[PDB]
C-alpha cells in the first residue's frame, strides 16, 4: 500500500536525526510523490505541552493546536507542509490509548500486553498518519538509543511492520555517530559494534547508514563500520559538519542517497531542481550580503542551542530573503536586572531587540527594562507571547503612569490587573483561563503597520497562551497612544503597535511557526526590514 | 529495615510460580515474622475486573473490593491473611498513575522516562505494599517471562531496589522449568542457560533457584544448573509434582529452603510447628477418609484447572475438615441443554450440585436444567452469583409459575424481569445499576440455615455483581416457599433457601474468596455437610 523509511541511532541533536528525515523528505516530495513524516518519542508525557524548554528545547505547534517535538518544525520548514497531532507519536499517548480502551472492555476480557496490544496501537497510528496525509511514502523517525526499554515496542513494532508490508516496502536509515579516536587517528567502533547488535538483537537489519561525522568519512573507514554493520559500503552516506542545516539536502544528493533509497523500494522519478532552494541557501552562508544587523534576543535558556530554534529561523528567513546578514546577541533577561549597571552601551550596539516567549517572573523586570529601552530609544522591536505582554506592562507603569501594572501570573495581587486571566464570557477571573493554542483567526485593522505587514484583513497565526490583555484597561491604553491592530473573532487582543516608533510590535501569537525558508512570516519580515532601516 | 524476596521465572502455572511464593510466606509467617506477599503483572490491564477467566483464570476479590491475579487466593489460602488492592500491581495502574501525575505537571517540566519516573512508580509501589501491611518482609512475585519487554521496568526496579538497600535485605529466587530432553535423558538447558543469560544482562544474580520437575532433582542434574547459573549447590532446591499444592510447604521444610533464606538474610528464629498442618494435608489427601462424595460443577470453561480455583479449594477445605473425600464431576452446561437426552442418570448419581458464577447466556438453560432437578429430587444444591441469579429465576417460571421469568442480562425483553439492574435506590433501571464489590454486610434471618450455619445475625460476604433480585417479586417469591435468609443493609436480597428441601442454598457473594484451610466458609461446611449426609 504505502511506502516506510524507518530511521534510527541519532540518540542525540549533535547528529542532525531531525533534519536528516527532513531532508530526505523535502527531496522525495519535489518528485511529485506525496509524503509525511512522523516523529516518534518514546517518553511518557503525552504530549510535549507541559515540558520545559530547558534541558529539552521548543514546543512547536500544529495549526491544528498540538504541542509537539520540535523535530515536526524541521518538517514544515523542510518540506513546506503543515504537521497535525498525528505526525508526532508519544509512548505516552499510545499507553493512554490501551488503557483506555481497555478500561472500556475494547479488548474484550483478553489480558493486554505490550506485544501484540502495544504494537499494534504503535502500527495503527503510524498507518493513520499516513492515510490522513494522504502519503504513499512516510518517514517514522524514532527518538531514543536503540536498545533502551523506552525504544523496544517501538522498534517491535516497526521490525513487524516489516514482516507485513515486505521489504520492498520497508527499510531501515540508522544513524552512527564516527569519532576517531582522542590521540590516535582510529575510529571507536565500541559505540557502534554495540548498535548493530542491539538491531539484530531486535531482529533489524540496518539497509543504509549515516555516520556523522565533522568531516567526510575517508574511503577506508566507510568500508570498515561497513563491516560491523553488515551495510553494503554502496549503501553507507556520510553527515558532515556544515555551515547550515539547509545545507544538509544538498550534500544528500551529491551522494544521492535518496537514489539509492528509492530503487531500494522499487519506484522511480528524477530531475529535482533545488536551484531556488540552492539559492535560498547561499543567501543563507551571507553570500552577496548587502550588511550586518545584531539583533538582542532577551530571555532565559539562551545557551540552548534550540530552545527558540523557530525565532532564530524565522530570523533567518527574514534576512535571507532581504539579503542581509543576522547576528544574534543572545542576553539574558537577569544581566538586565540592575538599577545600577547600565545598558545604553549593552544596547546601544544592537539595531533590534526581541523580548522572547516564555514565563513565570525569573527575569521580568530585565525583560520589561529592555522594552523600555526599545520604545524610548527607538529601536526596532517585536514582542512575542511573554513578551508581548510584558510589553502592556511596561507600557502601562512608564506611559500610562500604573506604576503597579502587573500580569496577574507575576503576582495575582496587583492593584493593576492588565495582564491576567479571563473566562469564556465574563470575563475576568482567577479560575484558570481559556487556553488558546493552534492557527486562530486575527482581524487586522486597516491602517496600521499589521494591516501593511499582511496585506489584508483576516489572517491566522499559531497559538499558545492563556494570560490575555484585561478588557477593562483597553481604551485608556489606546488613548495613551498604544494601538490595538489586532483582535480575536470574539475581542481579544492579538496584535499591538506603537506608530510613533518605526518599528514597535508586539504579538500574543507565534508567527515564527509559520516560517519558511521560502516563506518568511510576516511579522518577522517587517522586523527585519525595519531592523535593517 | 525491610527485608524483600524476589521471585522470578514460573512462567505459568503449572510452574507454581503463584504457591512457591505463598508458601514461603506461610513458612515465614509461623516463626517470628510479619510477612507479606505481593503479585506483579507486567500486563496493561488496570486490574483483573476486565477478563475473561478463560484462558487466564478466576478472578480473585480482596477484603477491599479489589478485582486481582488469582495469585492473591493462594497468598489468602496459604498464609492466612487479607489482601488489599495493594498487594497486586499492575503494568497498566504504574502507567495509568504516572501519565496522571505527568497530566498533572506533578513532573515540574520534566521529560517523563521508564527510567526513573516508572521505575520510582513501581518502588513506591512495592514500598507501600510494604508498610500498609506492616512487614518486615516482603514476597515480591513478578510474573512473565525474565528478558520480555514487559517485564523489563519491574526487573529494573528490583535490581534497584537491591543496590539501595543492600544485599543483605534482597534476594532473588528464580524458579526454572528443569525438563529432560525426550528420548535420552539428559536435560535440555537451552531455556534455562538462556534466562541466566536474560538476567546478567539486566544485572540480577540469583540467590537461589528452584528447578520444577516432575521428580526430585538428582545429585547430577541440579549441580549442573549451579554452574549455568553461578550458584552454590547448596543454594539450589526442588520442586516436584505433588498430590496437592499444599504439600509444597513440607517438602521446602525438608530441604529446609526457608532456613537457608532466613541466613542469607541475616535473621534468626526457628521452631515452626506444621503438626497443625500436616494433619490438614492427610485430610486432604483422603488419609482415614470416612467415603467419598460426589459433586456436580455446572458452568462453562470446566476443562481449565484454575477457572473457579477458590470454589474448589473451598470444597476441598470443608471436606478436609469433615473428614470426607470429594470428588468434582465438572459438566458443561450445555451438555443438559436438551429436551431430549434426559438427565436423571448424568446427575443421577451425584449427591452435591452446585451451579457456577460466571454470566452470559452462553449455557444459561443447561443450569437451569440443573437447579430444577435439585430442587426437584432434593439433591443439596448450592448456588453461586448468576447461580444465585439462576435459581431465583427457575424458582420463578417453575414452582412460582412464571414462564417468561429471566434476567434482564439473557434478555432484557422479559415480561418478568424478575432479575434485573437497579439504580441507587428506587429502584429499578435500565441505566448501569450499582456494582457490588467487595466485603460487604449481611444481615442474617433467625431461625434459618444461613443464621444456622454463621451462627450469628451481621456477617460479611465478598462481592461482585451487578444485577440483583427485583424487589417487587420478592413478596410473592416468598409465599410459593422461597426464604429470605439475607438481605443487605439496604434490604437487596443476599441470601435464599427453601426449608422444604434438605439443603438448597444460593447466594449472590462469593464465600469461597474467604475460605481456609483452617478455616472453611461456613457456606460451603454447610453444603458438604448436607452432600455427605
Amino acid at each position: 500500500p504505502n511506502k516506510y523509511i524507518v530511521v534510527t541511532g541519532g540518540v542525540l541533536s549533535s547528529v542532525g536525526k531531525g533534519t536528516l528525515v527532513a531532508s530526505i523528505g523535502m527531496l522525495l516530495k519535489r518528485r511529485g510523490y506525496n509524503v509525511t513524516a512522523v516523529k516518534i518519542d518514546p517518553y511518557i508525557n503525552v504530549d510535549a505541552g507541559t515540558m520545559n524548554p530547558y534541558m529539552h528545547g521548543e514546543v512547536f505547534v500544529t495549526e491544528d493546536g498540538a504541542e509537539t517535538d520540535l523535530d515536526l518544525g524541521h518538517y514544515e520548514r523542510f518540506m513546506d507542509v503543515n504537521m497535525t497531532k498525528y505526525n508526532n507519536i508519544t509512548a505516552g499517548k499510545v499507553y493512554f490509548e490501551v488503557i483506555k480502551k481497555e478500561r472500556e472492555g475494547k479488548y474484550l476480557g483478553q489480558t493486554v500486553q505490550i506485544i501484540p496490544h502495544v504494537t499494534d496501537q504503535i502500527k495503527d497510528m503510524i498507518r493513520y498518519a499516513s492515510k490522513i496525509n494522504n502519503a504513499e511514502i512516510t518517514l517514522v523517525e524514532i527518538g531514543g538509543t536503540v536498545g533502551d526499554i523506552e525504544s523496544l515496542p517501538f522498534l517491535e513494532a516497526v521490525r513487524q511492520l516489516k514482516l507485513e508490508e515486505g521489504e520492498d516496502n520497508v527499510i531501515f536509515v540508522h544513524i552512527a555517530l564516527v569519532e576517531y579516536l582522542s590521540v590516535t587517528g582510529e575510529l571507536k567502533t565500541k559505540p557502534l559494534q554495540h548498535s548493530v547488535q542491539e538491531l539484530r538483537r531486535i531482529g533489524i537489519q540496518p539497509d543504509f547508514i549515516v555516520g556523522r561525522a565533522t568531516l567526510p568519512l575517508d574511503d577506508e573507514t566507510r568500508r570498515k563500520i561497513a563491516l560491523f554493520t553488515n551495510v553494503k559500503v554502496d549503501h553507507i552516506v556520510s553527515s558532515y559538519d556544515v555551515e547550515t542545516s539547509y545545507e544538509v539536502p544538498i550534500i544528500l544528493e551529491s551522494q544521492k542517497l535518496v537514489s539509492k533509497i528509492l530503487s531500494r523500494l522499487k519506484l522511480e522519478d528524477r530531475q529535482v531542481d533545488l536551484t531556488d532552494w540552492i539559492s535560498f541557501v547561499n543567501n543563507i552562508k551571507g553570500i552577496n550580503s548587502k550588511k550586518t544587523i545584531n539583533i538582542a534576543l532577551v530571555g532565559k535558556y539562551t545557551k540552548l542551542k534550540d530552545s527558540y530554534i523557530s525565532i532564530k529561523e524565522a530570523i533567518y528567513h527574514a534576512s535571507a530573503y532581504i539579503g542581509v546578514r543576522p547576528k544574534l546577541i543572545w542576553i539574558e533577561s537577569t544581566d538586565l536586572e540592575s538599577d545600577t549597571k547600565n545598558l545604553n552601551e549593552i544596547l546601544g550596539n544592537v539595531n533590534g531587540i526581541i523580548v522572547l516567549p516564555g514565563f513565570g517572573s525569573r527575569g521580568a523586570e530585565g525583560k520589561i527594562k529592555a522594552i523600555k529601552y526599545a520604545r524610548e530609544h527607538n529601536i526596532p522591536f517585536l514582542g512575542i507571547c511573554f513578551g508581548f505582554q510584558l510589553s502592556i506592562v511596561e507600557f502601562a507603569r512608564d506611559v500610562l503612569g500604573l506604576s503597579e501594572a502587573n500580569s496577574t501570573e507575576i503576582n495575582p495581587n496587583t492593584k493593576d490587573p492588565v495582564i491576567t486571566l479571563l473566562d469564556e464570557q465574563k470575563n475576568v477571573t482567577q479560575l484558570g483561563g481559556t487556553m488558546r493554542l493552534g492557527a486562530q483567526k486575527i482581524i487586522l485593522k486597516e491602517g496600521t503597520i499589521a494591516y501593511q505587514l499582511y496585506g489584508k484583513k483576516v489572517v491566522y497565526e499559531r497559538h499558545r497562551h492563556r494570560y490575555e490583555v484585561n478588557p477593562k484597561y483597553v481604551d485608556i491604553l489606546e488613548d495613551a497612544g498604544l494601538v490595538v491592530s489586532g483582535i480575536s473573532e470574539n475581542g481579544l487582543v492579538e496584535i499591538i503597535e506603537l506608530p510613533s516608533n518605526k518599528f514597535f510590535v508586539a504579538t500574543q501569537a507565534h508567527p515564527e511557526f509559520k516560517s519558511r525558508p521560502t516563506n518568511p512570516s510576516p511579522i518577522y519580515l517587517g522586523f527585519i526590514r525595519a531592523v535593517a532601516s
